[PDB]
DNA sequence: GTTGGATGGTAGT
DNA sequence: CTAACCCTACCATCCAACC
């Protein structure tokens, strides 16, 4: 089973840089403008003429101005690179119907039958990486792995505009030698109870007791890993489901006012509801992010589908809930949808 | 025991 | 207002209602 990853470059930033072609080779900065102040907010992405200065994905847009102060400091268009995507995904499409789309950006093909071999793999990666370059002008990186955790990684091994191979024996060796922080899915708070462990490598996992293990990273990591170290591991490629949809906003200052908060949780239940879609969601999540940003969360599920109307009525309901238990002043105010029909 | 709901932690993009 | 957006997946834990 060979599986085909594509994750594109600098994707925001690229999408600018061919919609303006003069920025290219210019330092560009995509940002999400919170609104409170001038500037206020934060950095989706940046070209790596950017990164090359500190300006990454995260950092507050007033740092980005510091410590860059000439860049190209464009706002986020989500549509312009959502349409972008889909023209890509498609094309995606054409190389193998058994896809599974992971984010704006980036997709595990299901190669298996198109190919025999990682050679034959490797050029159709490069048939890829043409084809997008040729019809959309952007360049990708390309991961090839027997599953989706070691393609992912071979890809991320060669970003930016890359195309990598691990076979049967690279996989062997990186299981041997690949630091374990390094896996997909083991985050900081993970790997650091690893060491504490002595588990820096996917094979320590091997020659240490399962309930052990458990008891300090939780089951499902503690398989998975196994699983991984085994080499046992084969998650087929599937067409994903959004599970939840949802949308949260930046006030213009911080309150506890239900009448000063109200209009942007609203703004919040319209962007959420026309994203739905033709989807009806059995269960509402009022969520806000507050003085110190910890986030905070009130749900309802009801037995039946939530009509726009429930949907109001019910979230003022809960943003109250939460003023009512939680007496911190309120940041970032949103809704969150699950459980379709 | 079962599942499944509320809330929050962790991770990733 | 003085920095910290934006969105989704999956999982753990704390309960409760129950086959
Ligand atoms: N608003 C916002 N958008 C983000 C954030 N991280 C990523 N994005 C968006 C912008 C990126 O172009 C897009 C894909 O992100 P990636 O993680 O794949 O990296 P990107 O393509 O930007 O650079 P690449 O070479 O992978 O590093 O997702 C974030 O923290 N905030
Ligand atoms: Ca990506
Ligand atoms: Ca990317
Ligand atoms: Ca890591």
């Amino acid at each position: 089973g060979i599986v085909l990853f594509v994750d594109f470059d600098y994707f925001y930033a690229q999408v600018e840089e061919v919609l303006n072609p003069s920025l290219k080779g210019k330092p560009v900065v995509v940002c999400v403008f919170s609104g409170r102040f001038e500037d206020s907010g934060a950095v989706a992405t940046a070209n790596y003429e950017a990164r090359k200065f500190g300006v990454k994905a995260g950092i507050p847009i007033v740092e980005a101005k510091k410590i860059l102060p000439n860049a190209v400091y464009l706002p986020m268009r989500k549509e312009v690179y959502q349409q972008v995507s889909s023209r890509i995904m498609n094309l995606l499409r054409e190389y193998s119907e058994k896809i599974e789309i992971a984010s704006i950006d980036e997709a595990y093909l299901d190669i298996s039958d198109k190919v025999r071999d990682y050679r034959e793999a490797y050029n159709l990666g490069l048939e890829i990486k043409n084809k997008i370059l040729e019809k959309e002008k952007i360049t990708v990186t390309v991961g090839i792995s027997k599953n989706k955790v070691f393609a992912k990684i071979a890809a991320d091994m060669a970003k930016p505009n890359g195309i990598k191979v691990i076979d049967d024996e690279e996989v062997k060796r990186l299981i041997r030698e690949l630091d374990i922080a390094d896996v997909p899915g083991i985050g900081n708070i993970t790997a650091e109870k690893l060491k504490k462990l002595g588990i820096n490598k996917l094979v320590d996992t091997l020659s240490i007791e399962f309930d052990k293990l458990k008891g300090m990273i939780g089951e499902a990591k503690a398989k998975y890993l196994i699983s991984l170290a085994r080499d046992e591991y084969n998650e087929p490629i599937r067409t994903r489901v959004r599970k939840s949809i949802g949308r949260i906003v930046t006030m213009k200052r911080n309150s506890r006012n239900l009448e000063e908060i109200k209009p942007y949780l609203f703004r919040a239940i319209e962007e959420s509801y026309y994203k739905l879609d033709k989807r009806i969601p059995k269960a509402i999540h009022v969520v806000a992010v507050t003085e110190d940003l910890d986030i905070v969360s009130r749900g309802r599920t009801f037995p039946h589908g939530i009509s726009k109307e429930t949907a109001y009525s019910e979230s003022v309901k809960l943003l109250q809930k939460i003023l009512e238990e939680d007496e911190r002043k309120i940041r970032r105010i949103g809704v969150r949808f699950s459980k379709f029909i």
